[PDB]
C-alpha cells in the first residue's frame, strides 16, 4: 500500500546481484545474421539519409538509433499480500561499463581514408557526436520528448514517436518543452533518441546518468573500469524499489560515426552496456 | 521587520517541494503556432542578420536570445503580520536539468550538409557558441548590462535594452562596467543575454549559476541526471529567502546555432530547463 | 620589524566588508567618450600592429593590455603607532567574478564574416588567447619582468617597461627570469601583462591567481556565480595584512580577439572583474620601525 | 577450500613488493634486433595495410597492436596444503607509470613536415587515436571479444582471434556482445587490442583501468610521477588474491601514430608501463 | 648508519625555506649575451633542423631542450659522525610556479603570421607539443634513456646521450624500456628531454611530477599562484631526506614553439620555472 519505507531485511538471502548486458540498437536489427544480407551492418546504422527540403525530412527506421532496454525479475517475496507490513526489493547500486571501445582501434578497412588525395593513410575512425545514458529503476524509464524539428516525417510503422502516443501531428511545441509529449521505455529498439528524453518531472523510483557531446569529428572518449560503483541511493539512503517486482534497465551507446567511400555515407556505431545491480529487501508500509 | 534569521520551522508542512520548466526563448515566440508561418523556428532563433558597416548594427529582435524567467507563488504564512518573529520561505536547494540534448542527434536534415561539394554525408548538427546560466532567488535576477559595442542600435520596442532603462544612448563605459546600466529580471523573453548579465554587487537574496563556451564551431557538451543536487544554502547555512513569498526561477541555455544551406545562415538553438526546489520555513526577527 | 601575529579582534566592528570593480585596461583610454573620436574602443585595445623585421617591433602604447589595480582604503585602526600591540586588518576570502562574458554572444556586426565567399555567415565571435589573473594583498603586487624579445621597441613614455625600471636597455636574460627586473603595480593601466607578472619570490603578503590559455583560435571558456568564495588565509590561517591600512586589487582578464574585415586586424577584448572582500581586525606585535 | 577471507597475517615477512616493467607490443617483434633489418620498428607497429574492399579486410598481424601481459612468482606460503586455514597473497595497491612521452618531443626526424606544400617546418609528432589500459590480478584477464567487423580476415597463425577460440568464423553478434567469444589473457604479444576487452562479468580476481581517446590527429596526453598510488582493494577492503601464487599484469599503452612521407603510412606507437605492486599475506579458508 | 627514520627534531632552527629558480634550456646557452649574435634566442631553441633521410638524422646541440637542474646547500647538521642517531634535512612540501606564461601574450612580432594568403593578422603566438617536470630530492634524479629512434645521431660532445653513457651505440630496445641505459641528472643544461625520462624504478629519495600534451598546433595551458602547495611527503609521512646534504631541484617547462616566417623553422619556447622548499631536520639511525 502506502510507500513508507522502514528497514532493511536481514538474514538469509536479504542481498543478491544481478547481471545484464544490453546490446546497442543503433538501426540494423540483430537478424537476418548473415553477413552478406545486412547482418553486417548489425552495431552501426544504416546510412543516414538527408531530407531533400526543408519540408520533407522523413529518416528510415533503421538509420535511427533506439534505447535499449530489459526488464529482468527478482526472487518473488510476499506469500500474503494482505499483510501490513510488506519487502519490497530495494537497488543500492549499480556496476556499469561501456564494452568494446578498443575495436574502434582498427583503422585498417574500407572506410573513406584520411589521405583522400591519393586514397590512403588509415581508414577514418569513428568520429563525431557521442551520447552515453543508462538508467536504473523499478518502472520504466518515464520519456519526455523533444525534436529538432515538428515537420520531420518520421515512419508511422516498426518506431513509436510521440505522433504514436499523441495520435495527432506534432506542433512546435514539440521542439521545446511540451509536456502532453510524453511515454514510457517499454520496449526495446523502438524509441528514437533524438526524440524521447528522461523525463525529470517524473522517474522518482529510477536513477537515470547521461551526458552529451557533439560535433562533426569530434574525437570519441571513454572510460572503463571494474573498481567504479554507481549509487544508487537517494538523498535519503533509499534506491529505487520494484514495486513490480520487475528490474528496469535502459540505456544508449552512440560513439560517432564512420563514414564510406561513397558520398560519406555515415553510419551511427554503437557498444554494449554491462550492469551489475546489488539489491537488498526493505521493509514497506 | 529586522532580516535576522532564527531557527528552522518544525511541523507539519514546514518542507516543500515546486516544479517547473522553463522554455527558452531564443528570437521566434510561441506564435504563430503555424509550422509554415513562423512556428517551425519555436525553440529557435530567426536567420542572424549582419551588421553593414562599422556604424550600422541593428539587430532583428527575433535574432536575439533573452532570459527566461518566471515568479512562482508559495503558500501563505504569516497571519499576525505585527508580530515580533515572522516566518519566510528558504529555498534550501535545486534539481535543475536541461533537457533535449539527444535531439541534437538528429543529422538528417536539411541543413548545410557536410559534404558541401556533392551535397552529401550529414545535415550539420548544432556547434558553437553555448551559454548556460540559471538563478532561483527570492527576488528578480540583479542585472548589470555591458554589450559588445555601445553603437548597436538595437529595437527600441519589442526588448528591454540599456536605453529602455537610462532614456538616454548607450555611453562607451556600457562596453565596460557601466554602475548606471542596472535593471531587475521582471520579465521572460525580454533581456537580451548579449546585454544583460547577473550584477556580482546585489543579487543578496538569489543564487546565480553560469558559464560561457565560445567558438564558431565548438561541439555541444551538457550533462543531465536526476541525481545531481545544487545547494542553495551560503556559508552560512542560510538559503535564499522568499521576502515577498514569490519565487523567482532564471535562466538561458544555447546550446549553439545550426546553419543553412544558404549563405550560412545560423539560427540560435536553445534548450528548456527543469527546475525542483526544495524549500523549508524558517523563523524570522 | 618582527610581525607576531596574535588573537583576533572580536567586539562592534570587528569585521568589514569592501567591493569594487575593476575596469580592464586593455589599451584604448576611457576618454574620449566619443563614440566616434576613439571611445568606441574602450573595452578593447586598438589595432595589433606587427613589427616590420626581425629587427624592428614597435608595438604602439595602445596595442598592448595592461594590469589593472586600485588601491582602497580601510578604516583607520591605531592612533598611536607605538604601542606593542596593535590591531591590524586582515584580508580573509573574496568573491571574485569577471563580468560579461553573455555580451561575446553578440555575433550580428562587422567582424570578418565566417562565409569568407559571400560574406555572411556570422560575425566571428572573440576567440584566442585568454589571460585571466586576479590578487589581493596590503601591498601592491610585487612584479618580475619576462619578455618574448628583449628587442623589443617598447614606448619610453606611455607604459612603464622593463627599462623604465632599469634605465638600461633590456638584456637577454630578460626573455627568461633575470632578477634585476623587478617592479610593482603601483599605477593602473601602465605594467604591460606581456611583460609584468606575479613575482613568486616576493608577494609576502599578497594572494595571486592566474591561468593562461593561447592559441590563435582558441574558444574563450568562463564560468561565474556569486556563490564561489575564494579563501585567502595561508596554511597557518593568517590572511594578507594590510600594514598601511591601504588594500590592493589587481587583474587582467582577457577574452581573445575580434578581428576586422580590413587586413584581419585584431583587438584585444578585455572584461570587468569584481571583488567582495571580507577582513577581520588582528591583534599584532608592534611590527613599526 | 571455501574462499573465506580471514585476518591479515602478520610478522617477519608478510608484506612485500613486486616490480617490473612490461614493454609495448605494437606488432614489429623485439627480434631481429638489427637496426635495417626491421628493429628499427621495435615499440612501433609496421605500416598500416587497408582492406581493398568491403569484402576484403586482411590485416597483417605486424600491424596490430597486442596485449602485454606477465606472469610473476610470489614466494611460498603454504606448508601443509590441507590445512582448514591457510595463507593468500592479497594485492594492496600499485604504482604504476607509462615511461617516455618525453621522446615524443622528438620533432626533427623523417615523418611527414608539418608544412607539406613545401616539404619543411617539423617531422610531425605522434597523434591520433590513445588508448591505455592496465590490470593487476590473481587470475589472466578475463578477455570478452568484440569487433569492428565480423568479415575482417585476421591471420589464422600468430594471433589469438576470436576464431582462434571458437573454431568458426565471427558471427555478425562479434560486432556487439556475443557471450561466446571469451578468452584469457594468457600470452604476451598475442591478442590483438582491437578485438580482446576486459570481461567485465568476470575478473572477479582483477582489477583493470582503461580508457580510450580516438580521432587522427588528437593531441596525445599523459602524466607521470612517482607519487600517485592506485588501490587495488575492493569496496569490502580485500583486493585481489594469488589462488596459484602467480600474479598477473596485463597493459596496452598506444600514443597514436607517426606517418611516413611516402602516402601518409602510419604507424602506432606504444610506450612501457612500469608496476610496482603491494602485497601482504591473508589468512583464508 | 641504517636509515631508520625516527622523530622530528625540535628546537631553533630546526626548519628552514629554501628558494631558487632554474632558467630554461631550450638550446641557446646563455652567452653569447649579445642580441644580436644569437644572444636573442636566449630562453628558445635555434631552429630545428630535421633529418635528411630515415637513416640520416642528425639534431643540433642547440636544437635540444635539456633538463635544468640545481645542486643547493643545506646548513651541516652533525659533529660527531660516528653517534648510534644523526639528523638530516627533510624536504616536506615544495611551492612550485612556472613564470613568465603573460609574455606569450605578445603577438605583435614577426613570426608566421595568421593569414598567409596576404601575410597579415597578428604574429602567430607559441603553439604545440608542452611538456612540464620538476622533482626534489636528496640525490640526483635518477633517469632512464627512451627515445624515438635509436638510429638518430646525436652529437658526442656537448649532450649526454645514452652512448655517453654505455659507450656503445643505441640498440633498438632503447626505443622502449632497456634497463641498461641509465643516468642521473647531475648536469644542467645537457641530458636532452627527449631522452632521458624520470626512472620510476628508483628516486627512493626523490618526488618528481610531469605532464606532457603533444600536437603541432595545440594551445599552451598554464595555471600559476603562490598558493599552492606540493607536498612531498610519502604515504609514510616522510619526505625525501639529504643524505649528502645538497638539495637537488630539477625541472623542464616547455611551452611550444614559436615559428618564423621562412620555411616554417620552429624554436621551441621554455619558461623559468621558481621553487620555495620547507624542509625540517629529521632523526635518523
Amino acid at each position: 500500500g502506502g510507500m513508507e519505507v522502514l528497514d532493511l531485511v536481514t538474514g538469509p538471502d536479504s542481498v543478491t546481484e544481478i547481471e545484464a548486458f544490453l546490446n546497442p540498437r543503433m538501426g540494423q536489427p540483430p537478424t537476418p545474421e548473415s553477413l552478406t544480407e545486412g547482418g553486417q551492418y548489425y552495431g552501426w546504422s544504416r546510412g543516414i539519409n538527408l531530407a531533400t527540403s526543408d519540408t520533407e525530412d522523413s529518416p528510415g527506421n533503421n538509420t535511427l538509433p533506439t534505447w535499449s532496454m530489459a526488464k529482468l525479475q527478482l526472487p518473488m517475496l510476499n506469500e500474503d499480500l494482505t499483510c501490513d507490513t510488506l519487502q519490497m526489493w530495494e537497488a543500492v547500486s549499480v556496476k556499469t561499463e561501456v564494452v568494446g571501445s578498443g575495436s574502434l582501434l582498427d583503422v585498417h578497412g574500407f572506410n573513406k581514408p584520411t589521405d583522400t588525395v591519393n586514397t590512403k593513410g588509415i581508414s577514418t575512425p569513428v568520429e563525431g557526436s557521442q551520447y552515453h545514458v543508462f538508467a536504473v529503476g523499478g518502472e520504466p524509464l518515464d520519456l519526455q520528448g523533444l525534436v529538432t524539428d515538428a515537420r520531420t516525417k518520421y515512419k508511422e510503422e516498426g518506431v513509436v514517436t510521440i505522433k504514436t502516443i499523441t495520435k495527432k501531428d506534432m506542433v512546435n511545441k514539440d521542439q521545446v518543452l511540451n509536456p502532453i509529449s510524453k511515454a514510457k521505455l517499454d520496449k526495446d529498439g523502438m524509441y528514437p533518441v533524438e526524440i524521447w528524453h528522461p523525463d525529470p518531472a517524473k522517474n522518482e523510483n529510477t536513477r537515470y546518468f547521461g551526458n552529451y557531446t557533439g560535433g562533426t569529428t569530434t574525437p570519441p572518449v571513454l572510460q572503463f573500469t571494474n573498481t567504479l560503483t554507481t549509487v544508487l541511493l537517494d538523498e535519503n539512503g533509499v534506491g529505487p524499489l520494484c514495486k513490480g517486482e520487475g528490474l528496469y534497465l535502459s540505456c544508449v551507446d552512440i560513439m560517432g560515426w564512420r563514414v564510406t567511400r561513397n558520398y560519406d555515407v555515415h553510419h551511427w556505431r554503437g557498444l554494449p552496456r554491462y550492469f551489475k545491480i546489488t539489491l537488498r529487501k526493505r521493509w514497506v508500509k
